[PDB]
Protein backbone atom coordinates (compact mmCIF):
# COMPACT_ATOMS: atom_id res chain seq x y z
CA UNK A 1 0.00 0.00 0.00
CA UNK A 2 2.68 2.46 -1.04
CA UNK A 3 1.72 5.30 -3.16
CA UNK A 4 4.44 7.30 -1.71
CA UNK A 5 6.63 7.76 -4.78
CA UNK A 6 8.71 11.00 -4.75
CA UNK A 7 8.27 10.69 -1.06
CA UNK A 8 9.47 13.02 1.26
CA UNK A 9 9.92 16.53 1.37
CA UNK A 10 7.38 16.93 -1.21
CA UNK A 11 4.06 15.96 0.28
CA UNK A 12 4.50 16.38 3.78
CA UNK A 13 6.70 19.00 3.09
CA UNK A 14 5.24 20.17 -0.10
CA UNK A 15 3.92 23.15 1.72
CA UNK A 16 7.21 24.03 3.35
CA UNK A 17 9.12 23.08 0.33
Amino acid sequence: AMRLSAFFRQFILQRKK
